[PDB]
């Protein structure tokens, strides 16, 4: 059947902000995924899995009779699809057991991985989701040989549709650099947002840059892609060598012997996949990477071999059964064990990406070290492995059951505790009331509140209003914030704070994170009455201020907007049409096609915008909520032309006179040229929709407030 | 950037399932169109329609200063996109705004059309859909240039995304047929459910067969497509010179001059398209089909210059000023007004589809009883576009407004009024405890409730289990139905029904309609009971019971089922594969992947499968609401493949043993192999999921014997 897609391949795609309906979702709509994990037996699981580690089953059996190593590759995939640049991917929604993740080539064979844990879904049913599962049980493969794990988190909700995600522009799997869709340009400059090398590749290809066999350019590709996945070298070693020291590749034999990805494979598969006609296919045949290196003398058991092997030997380019380049020890001992016959020993091997680890520089001063102090090693590793598999969950109050680490983490952009009476109503009206008697205009209010809570992606968890990082370094100087604006909305509010909180019994007082909200709350309360309508903005407080010192600075810079249709800015020029980034930006924020459309209307009437542009301003009564924006936008009586100066500005003209109305951006104009988005406009823009659109506006801005809110 | 489509596009697509979410929706999910339509001012409309029919626009001039014609045009076309196969297209969702409707080349200049109507939208927003009012239009139009209408209901609720239609395969816009996605084979069979000619046409190409003038040939083209859209011989003359009657043809200049359709046009359009570079663009230069006719003396005005034109001259065959196929009289005087300037008559010209009604044998006779009896002509016109405008808006209790016509047709497929008092919950349980006593099977039970309700499609909301229509020709001898076994249930149930109905006072009674409901709830009931579950299903009364009179043999054929997927019904070999048939009936009974999932499971296991077929019945337990089908399909223990027989069946062996334990069909596996549908599976053959199996299906039941209660 021929689709609107054929049709109109470069049309705006909405379906995104409409997935994870109540339709697609099988549980009932009262069904709480923390209240089910809070009554689960952790431990009764734990006991399973363990038991699991070692219980070979014939159609996949177990390397040296233990799944472990498979099921830490499992996890460590799971969690390592994750990009700083959008937060999108990572182990947070389960999306490995959904297309197009589970039928990548690098996610090959962790179809049985996943099948192994259907009797343990099975038993434990919806007080597990399959995400915290594929986590958890690489947590206690880790346990069962002997590493101690800094700790563990559930609440992992499972989806029901595959994450529309950005994977490339590549129509191969696994295409070479350099094609008619290279995600490489520059001096291999790996294009936003991909953290991985190859279509269809977790991180980097283990053969090296574009199968190039060598360990220095190779150490390039993995510090790029894990740098993109939140990862210093430090961690990114950590990783590597604590992987690499359990189970083994799979190259037992040509490629050519392994049949379709799960999503091309027979229905008879019933949902696996990579079905090898190479002898039987499985076991001591299995073909996964192509590659066959086993790492160290006890694959089942942590060790500090890796590094040992590593050090301790020279070594030669060889190739795997399936032609693929890895190393192998120079004239070592048989030291090995076979994964199945015990009579058999095996030299030490390598990747070419294990090699990374020893002649990068940088990478062989931390290896050297960890080598030296297993302890230190152990350690990295376990608090690298944390991190990776906890990356995506969000602020620490998601963090469910009886392991959480009650170490607070920098990268987890920690707020402070709360330990005093929060405001009640009555003190919300009262400092509402004394934002708008200092002289703050709706414009300053509004547009600080959004700068604020508008950082929020669902993608990671990471951003929002809560803890007040906008008034720190670096949130506080992006051009998206308008510096000097923010700096004197900030000191008034301050102010404000210092006095109400100076004047409070019973050790009551209000975070500066509550207060911003509280300004914008009070800001859109004046622009309805501006419009003559009286609205109470919803307000949640117990916000709190993190610290400078509580805030990464660089794990902070892929947070800051370049794109914000809802402020009408772009800080560059980009590939893709501003419409396109506004469409993610609303994604990220959790927003249906009428939330983003109510929203951008009346932020657009309520001076938002960056700079106090009159872009997308279709109002004669700014600093007030009304549907302007919409039914000045669908009046057939102006005629929009492209600029000779800037063909991404739009004048409005009177069809008439010829008369200069209003100029506009593509992210305005698009609600009256995209068939579905003028459609909503229409709503807003009707007679009878001041109310609605009044109403719907006050709901969408409490929603963005409340983004990052978990501790409700 | 690649999606799961670009990988695997045999893959089925559940989103068609999980389009029509509150999500994408911009009203609550409290708004309800009728209420707001019964508030309605429909007169003040109507006038502010009327106005408008001569209300000209610099940007689309009207022809002969009424726009009467072009929203004639405007209305047949939204409803002209209709196909009885599946019931899908019409006007009942004002599905003409969206892609890829709204840039059919058939809709060229729809687009201001509807543009023209915005105002008015606008004035009585949420109170007339758009899809009430493009018909409403059509209705003023006619009414305006003095064509009294046989009525209009409104109640057609707004959509808010594209519904997702299969017009065909073809890649290039009106492709003529014999292409590699030909929708024709053999001697001129266009393929089910297609009732167009070429892609992105409302019925037949106007110039004839594949651009051949051949008007007997074109004739048998409308014969075929009309028949596809319900319209017998009578309807399609009376629709086409009805129409014809009406305005003009655009063809003022080559097709060369027209750009981009309104989906394809740059932001600045503003949601228009088909900008053309011919002198104004508009008015006495419209371009819209590249043909330039005007079949009356007076355009603007009812006549019966259409068929006196028709007879009155020989045609000849010349070229529009596009180079298009038309016809213009032999050696008649220029009687035909030009639409912009006075000083202008022309010749009478006819398309070769107008000539379609004379030089086609059946068609000749129907054109000259309607040009010597005009007062028939008027009527059938009347008629057939009440129908045609209101086929797809299903039962007659939907139907609003002050303008329903009292006249019952065949063609809505009528259901009596209840007189009498109906069944209470006392009344109910009798009927349930005397249907079981009876010694009907639960198998029984279901097949036949299941039958009765599952006719139901919400594309033109017709059949359901309202009427008992399954015990009239034609659903009582259709295959899916098992006549036989069907003829003994409902034997059994009207002896009840006499029983229960004759000891009865006050007059009350029970409706076979409502009683075969009933005892597939009992029936249901039972199943719990076997299983050890105590479940009362929830059971409305109000049914009627339709006569045969009332029901339309031929109409009542594109209700029959040819595939069943709940009933692992098939009833040939199609080239579209089962699963895919499957998630076709479950959009048409407006089911939910998941809800599509629990229905089939409890089926399997309650005996509906067709033949009493084991392919499927997944439990040693049969007529037992268990979720048996879910926990045994997802069995590891067992490995599927395909017979040597039929590559569509499947047998389950041990995987240890090679004991055939079960054997199942694409539809029964697709829930083991689709990674969407399995995580849906999973959820319900979990071991916790047993009582919330039974609640979601006993909820999805009486949803399916509840789809066509808008008495309600
Ligand atoms: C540059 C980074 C990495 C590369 C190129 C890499 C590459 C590979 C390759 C090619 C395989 C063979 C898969 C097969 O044939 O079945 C493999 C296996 C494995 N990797 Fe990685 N890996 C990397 C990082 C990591 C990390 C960070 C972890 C864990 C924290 C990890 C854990 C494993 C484990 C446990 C296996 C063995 C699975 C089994 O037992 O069957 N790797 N790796
Ligand atoms: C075989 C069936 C039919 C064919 C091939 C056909 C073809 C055409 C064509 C080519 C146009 C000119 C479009 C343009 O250039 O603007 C047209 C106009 C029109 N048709 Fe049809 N038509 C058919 C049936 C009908 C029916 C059933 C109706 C109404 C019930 C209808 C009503 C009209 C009207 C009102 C216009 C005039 C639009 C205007 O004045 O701007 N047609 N038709
Ligand atoms: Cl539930
Ligand atoms: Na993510
Ligand atoms: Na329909």
């Amino acid at each position: 059947g021929t689709s609107n897609r054929d049709w109109w391949p470069n049309q705006l795609d909405l379906s995104i902000l409409h997935r994870h309906s109540s339709l697609s979702d099988p549980m009932g709509k009262d069904f709480n995924y923390a209240q089910a994990f809070e009554k689960l037996d952790l431990a009764a699981v734990k006991r399973d899995l363990h038991a699991l580690m070692t219980t070979s089953q014939d159609w996949w059996p177990a390397d040296f009779g233990h799944y472990g190593g498979l099921f830490i590759r499992m996890a460590w995939h799971s969690a390592g699809t994750y990009r700083t640049a959008d937060g999108r991917g990572g182990a947070g929604e389960g999306q490995q057991r959904f297309a197009p993740l589970n039928s990548w080539p690098d996610n090959a064979n962790l179809d049985k991985a996943r099948r192994l844990l259907w009797p343990i879904k099975q038993k434990y049913g919806r007080a597990i989701s399959w995400a915290d599962l594929l986590i958890l049980t690489g947590n206690v493969a880790l346990e069962s040989m002997g590493f101690k794990t800094f700790g563990f988190a559930g609440g992992r909700a499972d989806t029901w549709e595959p994450e529309d995600v950005y994977w490339g522009s590549e129509k191969i799997w696994l295409e070479l650099s350099g094609g008619p869709n290279s995600r490489y340009s520059g001096d291999r400059q790996l294009e936003n947002p991909l953290a991985a090398v190859q279509m269809g590749l977790i991180y980097v290809n283990p053969e090296g840059p574009d199968g190039n066999p060598d360990p220095v350019a190779a150490a390039r590709d993995i510090r790029d892609t894990f740098a993109r996945m939140a990862m210093n070298d430090e961690e990114t070693v950590a990783l590597i060598a604590g992987g690499h020291t359990f189970g083994k590749t799979h190259g037992a034999g040509p490629a050519s012997n392994v049949g379709a990805e799960p999503e091309a494979a027979g229905i008879e598969a019933q949902g696996l996949g990579w079905k090898s006609a190479y002898r039987t296919g499985k076991g001591a045949d299995a073909i996964t990477s192509g590659l066959e290196v086993t790492w160290t003398t006890t694959p089942t058991q942590w060790s500090h071999n890796f590094f040992e092997n590593l050090f301790g030997y020279e070594w030669e380019l060889t190739k795997s059964p399936a032609g693929a380049h890895q190393w192998v020890a120079k004239g070592a001992d048989a030291v090995i064990p076979d994964a199945f016959d015990p009579s058999k020993k095996h030299r030490p091997t390598m990747l070419t990406t294990d090699l990374s680890l020893r002649f990068d520089p940088a990478y062989e001063k931390i290896s050297r070290r960890f080598h030296e102090n297993p302890e230190q090693f152990a350690d990295a590793f376990a608090r690298a492995w944390f991190k990776l598999t906890h990356r995506d969950m969000g602020p620490r109050a998601r963090y469910l059951g009886p392991e959480v680490p009650a170490e607070v983490l920098l990268w987890q952009d920690p707020i402070p505790a709360v330990d005093h009476p929060l405001i009640d109503a009555a003190d919300a009206a009262e400092l509402k009331a004394k934002v708008l008697a200092s002289g703050l205009t709706v414009s300053q209010l509004v547009s600080t509140a959004w700068a604020a809570a508008s950082t929020f992606r669902g993608s990671d968890k990471r951003g929002g209003a809560n803890g007040a990082r906008i008034r720190l370094a670096p949130q506080k100087d992006w051009e998206a914030n308008q510096p000097e604006q923010l700096a004197a909305v900030l000191e008034t509010l301050e102010a404000i704070r210092t006095a109400f909180n100076g004047a409070q019994r019973g050790g009551k007082q209000v975070s500066l994170a509550d207060l911003i909200v509280l300004a914008g709350c009070a800001g859109v309360e004046q622009a309805a009455k501006n419009a003559g309508h009286a609205v109470t903005v919803p307000f949640a407080p117990g916000r709190a201020d993190a610290s400078q010192e509580q805030t990464d600075v660089e794990s902070m810079a892929v947070l800051e907007p370049v794109a914000d249709g809802f402020r009408n800015y772009l800080k560059g020029k980009y590939r893709v049409p501003a419409e396109v980034l506004l469409v993610d930006k609303a994604q990220l924020l959790t927003l249906s096609a009428p939330e983003m459309t109510v929203l951008l209307g009346g932020l657009r009437v309520l001076g938002a915008n960056v700079g106090q542009s009159r872009h997308g301003v279709f109002t004669a009564r700014e600093q007030a909520l009304t549907n302007d924006f919409f039914v000045n936008l669908l009046d057939m009586g102006t005629e929009w032309k492209p600029t000779a100066a800037d063909a991404d500005v739009f004048e409005g003209r009177d069809r008439a006179t010829g008369e200069l109305k209003w100029t506009g951006t593509r992210v305005d104009l698009v609600f009256g040229s995209h068939s579905q988005l003028r459609a909503l406009a229409e709503v807003y823009g009707s007679a009878d929709a001041q109310e609605k659109f009044v109403r719907d506006f006050v709901a969408v801005w409490n929603k963005v407030m409340n983004l990052d809110r978990f501790d409700l």
